[PDB]
Order: C-alpha cells, then sequence, then structure tokens
C-alpha cells in the first residue's frame, strides 16, 4: 500500500523481536516462537523486494502484533518467576499464538487476525497481571485479587477455544483493564509504604475492585464496565499521589 | 462490519471517557475534548440504530481511537502537574486532537485517521514521559534524561506540522519506545532504594538510553534503533530485580 509505511512496519517488528530475544532468555519455547516469528518478517522483507508488496505489508503487518505479542509474553515469563498459574498461563497463550501464525501461513488470514487480536489483549494482559503479582510483594489482599484476575483470563481463553469467541472477547476487555487496575494498585501501595493516609485509601480503592468484579459475574456487564473504569482511574490516582511522596 | 464488534467497541470506547473525565478533574480545556469525543460517541450509537450500521462502526472505531488519546493526554496533565515543559506539549497534542475531529466531521476520514496515528501514539508517549518525571524524583540525571526525551518529542510534533509526516513518525516512534524505557528505568531506581549495587545497575542502563538518542541524532538511525530496543528490554529487566529485593 506504501513503501514509507513498510519500512516504519519493518523498523518496529525488528524492535520487538530484538527486545523479545533478549526477554526470552534461554526459554527454548519463547526462543522458539521469537524465531517463528522473525523468519515471518524476513519472509515478508523478500516478498516487498521481489513480489507483491501490498501483499507483503499485510503478511509485516501480522507479523508486527505477533512481535509485540511475543515480547508481552516473554516479559511475562521473566516476572512470572516460578508462580505455576502464570507460568500455565504463558503457555496456553503461546500456543494459541503459534497456532495464529500457522493459519496465517496457511492461507487463513481472517481467521489469524482475528485470533492475533485475541492472543496480543491477553499477552498483555499477563504480563500486566504479572508485574502485579511482584509489586504486590508478600500483601495477601493484593496476592489473592491477582490471582483472581487471573482465573478469570483463564475462563476468556477457554471460552474463546470452546467456540464462543465474542463472549470470551467481552470477558477479555474486563481482564485487560482490571489487570491494569490492580497494577496501579500494587504500585501505590508499594509507594505508599508506611505512610497510614495513602494505605487506607489503597484497600478501600481496592475493594471497589472487587466489587466490580462481582458485578460482572452477576450479570449486569454495563454497570460493571462503568465500575471497572471508574476503578483504574483512582487506582492511576492514587498511584500518581504515592508516588509524589517519595 | 459486525453488531457484536460495535458493541464491544461501543463498550470499550466508553470506559475510556469515563477514565478521561476523572483524570481531567477541573481542567475546563480536556473536559470541553472528552465532551466532544463524548458527543462523537453518541453520534455513532445513534447512526447504529437509524442508519447504516457499517459507517456507524467506521467512526466508532475512529471514536475509539480518540477516546484513549484523551484519556492519556488527560493522565499525563494530572501527573505533569505544573512542569512547563510537559504542560505545553499537553495542548499541543491536545490541539492535534481537536483538528483531526474536526477533519473526521468535515467527511475527509482518511485524513483524520492518519492524523490519529501520530496523536494517539504521542498522547501515550507523553503520558508515560510524566509518569517517568513523577518517579524521577530529584534525581537529576532522570530528570535530564526525561527532558531530552520531550525535545525530540517536541521535533517531532512540529516536523509533522511543517509537512514531513514520514520523518516524524520515525522520530515519534524512537520517542515512545524512549519514554517507556525511561519510565521502567525510574521505576527500577525507585524499587532499588538504598542499594549501591542496584542503583549502579540502574545508573548504566540510564547512560546505555542516552548512547541509544545520541546514535539516533548523529544520523545512524538503524543502529540506534537496535540499541533503543536493547535498552529497553535491560531496563525491564532491572525494574524487575529491584522489586524482588
Amino acid at each position: 500500500s506504501s513503501d514509507e509505511e513498510f519500512k516504519f512496519l519493518a523498523t518496529e517488528a525488528k524492535m520487538l523481536i530484538t527486545a523479545a530475544e533478549r526477554l526470552a532468555g534461554t526459554d527454548p519455547e519463547l526462543q522458539e516462537m521469537v524465531a517463528l516469528i522473525k523468519k515471518e518478517l524476513e519472509q515478508a522483507e523478500r516478498t516487498f523486494r521481489n513480489g507483491d508488496k501490498s501483499e507483503a505489508q499485510r503478511q509485516l503487518e501480522f507479523v508486527l502484533t505477533a512481535a509485540r505479542a511475543v515480547m508481552n509474553v516473554a516479559a511475562a515469563a521473566n516476572a512470572a518467576g516460578t508462580d505455576p498459574e502464570l507460568i500455565e498461563m504463558v503457555l496456553r497463550i503461546l500456543k494459541q499464538l503459534k497456532e495464529a501464525i500457522r493459519t496465517f501461513q496457511n492461507g487463513d488470514q481472517e481467521e489469524a487476525e482475528t485470533q492475533l487480536r485475541f492472543v496480543l489483549r491477553a499477552a498483555i494482559a499477563v504480563a500486566v497481571v504479572a508485574a502485579a503479582l511482584v509489586l504486590a510483594g508478600t500483601d495477601p489482599e493484593l496476592q489473592e485479587m491477582v490471582k483472581q484476575i487471573l482465573e478469570e483470563l483463564k475462563q476468556a481463553i477457554e471460552t474463546f477455544a470452546r467456540g464462543d469467541k465474542e463472549k470470551a472477547l467481552t470477558q477479555l476487555l474486563f481482564v485487560a483493564w482490571a489487570a491494569h487496575a490492580v497494577a496501579m494498585i500494587a504500585a501505590a501501595a508499594n509507594l505508599a509504604g508506611t505512610d497510614p493516609r495513602l494505605q487506607q485509601q489503597v484497600k478501600e480503592i481496592l475493594e471497589k475492585l472487587k466489587e466490580a468484579i462481582e458485578t460482572f459475574q452477576k450479570g449486569d456487564e454495563e454497570q460493571a464496565f462503568r465500575q471497572l473504569a471508574e476503578v483504574l482511574a483512582e487506582a492511576a490516582l492514587v498511584a500518581l499521589r504515592a508516588a509524589l511522596t517519595n
């Protein structure tokens, strides 16, 4: 569609791969996925130099989203440490990413792009959840919430594999925001320290997040999504307040 | 065009509007921009009920990108405080978002969508730098680095305004990853605390990022982008190490 956009896409794609290669470390599964996506990047470059440029761009745009996914998965695998629940989720997201790449190579591009839209959001959510658990430290209330978000992401991935992609997409949207909220609450509690004023505001916002999850599980989706958007804003503000004290 | 996709985009777009309203506070310029995007959202919902559902989704997909940009701008202005450099970039990005919305309303949808590609990424960048400045505290090296990122972002906005959209997008891409790098390094410096061994690693990684920016300013973009990509991974790894102590 444009030579200028191709070079721009190729530059960021190599950047995601370079970071993914480093974050993958010694894990053979992460290294295999990065090399697989890297070979798809170089295949799109040969097609741009030789054959169809508009087709090479569509392959590059797919490669870009796969590179960002594998980089978040690799970052999630590092922060996950030895937690089996997080490690298990990294494996499920990796397998679905590999299947989507095969589906794109096979020619079913619409299905593969539909799959990666779900895979990319799940990869970012598990990275944010993994960082939240690390930031939570030894706080039991924070670890319980992070574990509660993890199982919700597990149900969304399983619902997607069952066939109901629409319901799984709605659940993954809720999981993605609840993950971003708990990561800021955990960062707030870390930055608060021994300050009793900020540590009290963290518990209150943490209670509002649990209520938003309970609203989603009950059935009121419209009210649950509104409650979560409010919790995320408050979590960012309390994290800003705590960081200003340091 | 799909009904389930439209309902999905509308739910997410309302989430961004809701969060942007709280982050904007009493800012009259921010709340006005949120209200304009919110009215475009409701306009897309009315078209979905009474007219072309395919055109309503195309409008809603533009609204979603605009709503995510105004949320990051509100978060940036909230975290920026009275910082004049960050304030200056906030209204410049806010101004560009306004023109792109009026462009979409005039019928030129392709030019408006190309504008939001620059505006959204710039809005996320200025929000990350603003969070990096707060995490920096009084650290002069982290403050100087944050200012260096903001200068590159200023050049990218001005180059985009002067016509060369290609060069501006390349610099804005560098600005975005460098912004994410300084935020993780500043978070690592905060999480390290009084650990001299960890602060040396944070200090050295900050220097590797400074060298990456100098390679970009020298003209060698290819090597500068690889260096920035390597620094970003190292910044994420040192913040994890600092958090585990």
